[PDB]
């Protein structure tokens, strides 16, 4: 009865499989990013425990100190899924202040299928309670990890960032960025 | 433990919930569509048994008689999911020849999460065999109906079209189109 299992597979085959092994090559297409130092070429997938987000990350409730700042989008990646439709995959680059030091540059994204988990818990409580939802998050997380790590082309090109709605996303990002 | 179960929920909350109760109102935004007769304002969701499609529907392997023809896109519906990003939901209108009679007009779409089922069966056979895939289709289908039918705003605004890769999608569409109220 685990909805998260099918949510992870879709995320991979319907998105990450295309965009993760070409991300680094796509970022370097722009001189500004090619020159930039302190730039991690890995996609940071934000996974809030409450599966919720309602606004842009700069000056967000997750960024009280106003450290995160939108810098711009990457080069669009042309791809067709099923041959039925042609899309342009692009990502957002954010600038994270590191105090007096040169600010960091990274690619952050939310796990869009997590909204489906939240939406369920609010629209159909008889199918998913706040407790089950919290469990499905863990399920989604671990299952996603397995899928990704089972792909050589995607290994080392991503990072799963799990945090609580109280934690400072800026303080969490840096702790990861340096360890990268 | 059904991958199809989670595939249906995402389809609804991440798409159909937004686009289905506003589809008819969106179609009438174009004069050409307001005038057009023999036009069903319901979204026809194509569900091939093999979870596969590789090209445009006009002149496709599902349309040997070459009756289906792209007519144009509907008016885009601006909507935000999570408020983080703004998208434009639009759909494709197709013209289905009905012999000597006036051709039909409808909105057909594929169930994009079905590709994930196919992709699995080819990339990870040890997780989904060709047989399980066929079973997950039924699961996805039956579950999807329930979710939709459980929403009053979406009722009567959709239709599930199930067919085999051998059947003529044009011959299948009409059989549904005519039977539609
Ligand atoms: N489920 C989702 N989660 C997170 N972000 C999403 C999203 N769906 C769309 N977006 C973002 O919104 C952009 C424009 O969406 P739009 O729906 O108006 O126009 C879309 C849409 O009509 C179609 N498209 C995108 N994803 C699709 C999908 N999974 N299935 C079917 N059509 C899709 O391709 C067009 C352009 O795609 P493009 O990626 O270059 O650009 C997309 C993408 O960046
Ligand atoms: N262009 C893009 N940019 C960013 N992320 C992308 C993306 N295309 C796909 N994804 C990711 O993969 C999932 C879509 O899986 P799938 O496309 O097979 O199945 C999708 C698709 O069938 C439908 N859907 C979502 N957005 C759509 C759109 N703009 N147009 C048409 N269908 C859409 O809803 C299903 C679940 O989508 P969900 O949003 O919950 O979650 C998305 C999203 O997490």
């Amino acid at each position: 009865s685990n909805v998260a299992d099918g949510l992870a597979w879709s995320y991979y085959f319907g998105y990450l499989k295309f965009v993760l092994p070409e991300l680094e090559k796509q970022i370097e297409k722009t001189s500004k990013f090619r020159s930039k130092e302190k730039f991690v070429k890995k996609m940071f997938i934000l996974i809030p425990s409450n599966c919720f987000w309602d606004d842009k990350i700069p000056g967000s409730d997750y960024d009280p100190q106003n450290r995160i700042t939108f810098e711009g989008n990457t080069e669009p990646l042309e791809k067709t899924r099923g041959g039925v439709f042609l899309r342009h995959y692009k990502h957002s680059v954010y600038e994270i202040k590191d105090g007096e030091n040169e600010p960091w540059f990274c690619i952050m994204e939310y796990a869009t299928p997590l909204l489906t988990l939240y939406d369920m818990s609010v629209a159909q409580p008889g199918e998913l309670s706040r407790e089950e939802r919290d469990a499905q998050v863990v399920v989604f997380l671990r299952k996603l990890q397995d899928i990704l790590e089972g792909d050589r082309a995607c290994q080392g090109k991503y990072e799963l960032v799990t945090f609580s709605p109280d934690r400072d996303l800026a303080d969490v990002m840096l702790r990861k960025l340096k360890d990268s």
